[PDB]
């Protein structure tokens, strides 16, 4: 039996942040993750292994691509374990330093399943007896998601795999399919591309990633179709079979491809079943998520959820800052504020950014707008990074020259777009496009863009 | 030939302020004396610099990295890459020369009297041009003090240096000024033994002291052997290698010389004495808020702080206000392109305490940060200084990969006035995962933790 | 011209956004439509439009106009969303109709429809 | 030299050899890219030598 003030179940970014947030406030908390070692998915099997993945394929594109490099020989094809096993260095640094900030707040941790009793009682069974009771007057939930696995597909086959599960990959296959055309799957369908694998990605709309502007989606659908991706829209599985060499997909419109793997990347599902909130007496959606409020606070007054459970926006850093809100909430510390704007970033190859509202949205909402455009192709330092394609594009309010929707495709986006990001949030007249013209940058660099771009706006004003 | 406003040196001051005013619809044009258009910055300065860096950070990512190994290049090679980044620049400022309508003339430039200048190139032309509004981008040179020999096959200068074919074993800089601590970083990269000079007894003393030491140290720990308070006394140049005789009495041989010793203003050949303006010693012209001469039509912008977006920014508001957008570029974030990068903006920690503002220091070291971990890139260090008691910012300090870009989120942020200005947007604010930008909420938080 | 727009994203507009887009003009091409040619492929006109957006051509999306003034120093469109759009030409390049208004059909009883 | 035959005779407005020749290694680089390219992501081995 242990008793505490706050307990957090799940170490991801919403978990680490909503405890730390308390631990700051003085109470005594304590933390339960089921996995072996803390990080949650943000380390272990999901942000990190992708992005170490992304960053070596880029390396041995860049790599192959510089002449500087081609004296010593050939052009050399490199298995996916050599790529992979870049991010084991990178994943045990997080872990160390993560355990680190946990042993040097003094909070507990406890790596066992949780199970839920009642509104103060949990069970965080180990794999080997360990009853381990805790009591705790608030709660925090970080249970984080899991890949969504359909019954009509079967995972066990060797050549089938999930967002999880390719990472246990061996050899590079020839060709590769790709279900769903989330940020998952557009991550991986780039970094197979990167490898040289002819990924046949499926898409259940007309439009990759429909949410995003439609300049964007349309260059990001280019190069990936200038990169080996064959991008099918507007269809639908109806069977997967596995074979002894491949895996052939039937689609409810009659076409069947084959292929030597199979990711599927279609949306996730909360980790809730294991949690056995019925006991508390609530409820979880088909989707696994928990509803909660504006103060992040369930139902139960004493039960707080945050972070990719609740679904939207399903974001490592978006669900840290929740995850924080809610410890704030929980120690009413002044600290809360509801997440709703979180700028959207795929990370691609190269990468896309984007804050504020779209092109559609603007022209729906009849807002009197204007665009300023700055092309990567004619930038000094991208054309010193050897990346040449990509575009900012900057929406900015005609009249009173207020920023309402920044986006970026290319080198650095996500760096780029912060600072139009900070532009934004400013209130009142701060928010100017004339910032650009009226503050000195350096240079060579990227930030440029947002001189050049706002050139490109006040001229198409009159 | 009849203009509105002509300007010297297609630079990125003249540039600028040539685009500045084309925009407000009069009628302009550029004269340089360099084959093509862009300036130092362009074919001698920044961008050569630029993509000598980069590759040496390339092959060095290279070589550590355990995937790549299953190699020492000569330095040709590597400054071979720069041509293609040098042609795009000037094929991109050509077109926006030509798409708005701009006369280029390609020659020396003469003062003959207050509103007409002679352009003369290389095979005697003479070319007379009048217009209301001159603008001066004539930029800089690299010093040259007598008693060295720069006719040497052995001793070069920041423009020279780029003539070198061989690389050398050992090598020699002067001057631990920007120009000095890149090259010599670069150089250190490369593989050579380099031995910077400095005059002063703590490298690059205007930025912070935290800073100046994690460089000297990651200098000294990249073979870079750093020599405080030293001026030399005789430069002499061997068949086989250089040898520099200091005033402390030492003696140092290698195989090359670089002298990055301060900057020259171009202004001998301008002959501003048939219009009435002098220049001092270093060859700069002075100028007032408005970034105007002594003459009413006379305006110099660009070549301190001699920083090409600053001259950029200087030129746009010289020809702003020739035009009547004016604004005086005063607070530039100052820049160091070594490896690992530097930047800086606002107040440092020894004018703060020299201030006794009550202050604080907020850290996020990059060895602990996953994006810099996924870089491969983990020596860096992430300084906020900000007001204890509003929670305004004060200054803000970056020494890592990638630091001009995570420097200008804490700009835009300084920049606002009043209660906007404060440290709590870095926690109320989402940033992307994995960047370094989220490192800045570390620090935020590494802040909050020290007030009560 | 300096600047220059042009209504309407058919064939003619496409090829002449393309010439001066070509020449090194900033073209505006402003379409009824979400996308460019929707009767042909998706990918080929998902390359035209990366294209044109890289060679200084501006595409907007779903635009009706409302009002084409002309100044002195070129022409101001107001479009229905709310954007006015300033350049130094314009371009109509939206349907045709048949030349037989001239012709008299109502003589041999045969007729034309709005189209002509 | 049909470029350069065209330019000559065209109203809107001599060349060494080495200059026209000097394109030649653009596309014999792409090619020679593209071909090893191939080889390699179907994995055929290469010995470049005479057999
Ligand atoms: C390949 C990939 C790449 C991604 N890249 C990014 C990116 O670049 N940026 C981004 O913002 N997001 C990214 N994401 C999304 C990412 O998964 C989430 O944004 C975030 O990591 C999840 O935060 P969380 O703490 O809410 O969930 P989690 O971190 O998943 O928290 C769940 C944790 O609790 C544990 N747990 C689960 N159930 C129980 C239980 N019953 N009892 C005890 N412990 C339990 C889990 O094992 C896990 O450790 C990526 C996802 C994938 C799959
Ligand atoms: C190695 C190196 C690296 C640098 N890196 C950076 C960096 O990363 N960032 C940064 O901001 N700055 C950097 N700088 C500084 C940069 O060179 C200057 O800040 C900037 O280029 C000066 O701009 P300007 O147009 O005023 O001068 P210039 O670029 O020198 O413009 C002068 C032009 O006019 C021509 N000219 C000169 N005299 C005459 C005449 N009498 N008649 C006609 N034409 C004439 C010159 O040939 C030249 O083309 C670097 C400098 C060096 C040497």
């Amino acid at each position: 039996v242990y008793n505490y003030d706050v307990v957090v179940i799940g170490t991801g970014p919403a978990g680490e942040g909503a405890a730390m947030n308390a631990v700051k406030a003085g109470r005594k908390v304590a933390v339960v993750d089921d996995r072996p070692q803390v990080g949650g998915n943000c380390t272990h099997l999901g942000t990190i292994p992708s992005k170490a993945l992304r960053h070596s394929v880029r390396q041995i594109m860049q790599y192959n691509n510089n002449p500087l490099f081609r004296q010593i020989g050939e052009p050399r094809w490199f298995s996916f374990a050599d790529v992979l096993k870049s991010a084991e260095q990178v994943i045990a640094k997080q872990v160390s330093s993560r355990t680190g900030y946990y042993a040097r707040n003094r909070i507990d941790t406890f790596f066992g399943t949780a199970s839920f009793c009642d509104e103060h009682t949990i069970e965080v069974v180990h794999l080997n007896g360990m009853v381990e009771t805790l009591v705790a007057k608030q709660f925090v939930i970080a249970t984080g998601s899991r890949p969504y696995r359909p019954a009509d597909v079967d995972f066990t086959h060797p050549r089938i795999y999930d967002s999880d599960t390719i990472l246990s990959l061996g050899h590079t296959p020839r060709r590769l399919i790709i279900y769903g055309a989330g940020v998952i799957g557009c991550e991986y369908a780039s970094i197979f591309s990167g490898l040289g694998v002819l990924v046949d990605l499926i898409d259940n709309r007309d439009q990759l990633l429909s949410f995003l502007d439609d300049e964007i989606s349309d260059s990001l659908s280019y190069h990936l179709r200038n990169n080996n991706v064959l991008i099918r829209h507007n269809e639908e599985y109806e069977r997967v079979e596995g074979l002894d060499n491949g895996v052939i997909l039937h689609l409810k419109s009659g076409k069947k491809i084959k292929a030597d793997a199979f990711l599927w990347s279609n949306g996730r599902t909360g980790n809730t079943d294991k949690l056995g909130l019925e006991n508390i007496g609530l409820k979880a959606n088909g989707r696994g998520q928990i509803q909660v409020d504006e103060h992040y606070r369930t139902e139960v007054s004493n039960i707080y959820a945050a972070g990719d459970v609740i679904g939207w926006p399903s974001l490592a850093s978006a669900a840290y800052d929740q995850g924080r809100s809610a410890a704030g909430s929980i120690t009413e510390n002044d600290s809360w504020r509801f997440v709703d704007d979180v700028p959207t970033g795929i990370y691609t190859i190269p990468e896309i950014s984007s804050v504020g509202k779209t092109e559609r949205e603007l022209t729906q909402a009849k807002v009197p707008y204007e665009v300023g455009k700055a092309f990567f192709k004619g930038m000094a330092r991208a054309q010193i990074a050897v990346e040449k394609a990509g575009m900012l594009k900057i929406l900015f309010h005609r009249e009173t020259l207020e920023i309402l929707g920044v986006h970026c495709f290319g080198y650095q986006a996500s760096e780029i777009v912060h600072i139009g990001q900070a532009i934004m949030n400013q209130k009142g007249e701060a928010n100017t496009l004339k910032y650009f013209i009226n503050t000195t940058f350096n240079y060579p660099t990227m930030a440029e863009a947002y001189r050049v771009a706002a050139y490109d706006g006040l001229n198409r004003l009159f």
